[PDB]
DNA sequence: TGTTATCCACAGG
DNA sequence: CCTGTGGATAACA
């Protein structure tokens, strides 16, 4: 799984653009999916907190970190996330 | 308002 | 390099 696959198909699930990914914009409505798209690059691929940092608009490998976690804790509290989760994971592994 | 996504300064594996 | 922690803060909801 490449990361560049990974928003790609992020970007088309939300209804969003690539560009929103690495935009620096913090709204709910592309952080999220953003987010979600970092979360998925650490557990599809073997690529490093930095390098999916710098795959998503040069940002820092702590900003990953926190995706990671957040993802984790709303997989936790929504099942929407939850499906969210699983069904990205379907179509990326196919 | 209160919350948080982002970056920075660090640090031991 | 890498993954983590502690702290600030500009953006968010």
């Amino acid at each position: 799984v490449t990361i560049d696959n990974i928003q790609k198909t992020v970007a088309e699930y939300y209804k969003i653009k690539v560009a929103d990914l690495l935009s620096k914009r913090r709204s709910r409505s592309v952080a999220r999916p953003r987010q979600m798209a970092m979360a998925l690059a650490k557990e599809l691929t073997n690529h490093s907190l930095p390098e999916i940092g710098d795959a998503f608009g040069g940002r820092d490998h702590t900003t990953v970190l926190h995706a990671c976690r957040k993802i984790e804790q709303l997989r936790e509290e929504s099942h929407d996330i939850k499906e969210d989760f699983s069904n990205l994971i379907r179509t990326l592994s196919s």
